[PDB]
């Protein structure tokens, strides 16, 4: 299926970079660990690509691409709680049962 990748960045820098690609079901998991109000922006080229955030704290999942209503002005989300986080990137259902591809590059950064 998708790959499941653990997030580290440069020592004294709060941002990486990962590319992949998704094709039908399958979804890639970035996993982190972070502390309670740090703030989490994601940015991705491929707007195809969903970008999803699961946690502790949150009930299901919060949406962290760019026009999610769940960011604020800056494009960043205050994790709710300390632990370990996955941002996972997945098609639509849609994309998914038509057995759609979408190649992509994300960054994810932790301030």
């Amino acid at each position: 299926a998708g790959k499941n990748v653990n997030v580290e960045f440069r020592k004294g820098h709060s941002s990486a970079q990962y590319s992949g690609e998704i094709k039908g079901y399958d979804y890639d998991t970035y996993t982190f660990y972070a502390k309670k109000g740090q703030k989490v922006h994601v940015s991705i080229s491929n707007e195809g690509a969903d970008t999803y955030l699961f946690g502790p704290g949150i009930d299901d999942s919060v949406d962290l691409s760019r026009y999610s209503p769940e960011l604020d002005s800056h494009g960043q989300y205050s994790l709710p709680a300390s632990g370990k986080y996955e941002l996972r990137v997945l098609q639509t259902r849609n994309d998914a049962r038509k057995n759609k591809t979408k190649k992509y590059n994300v960054d994810i950064q932790i301030k």
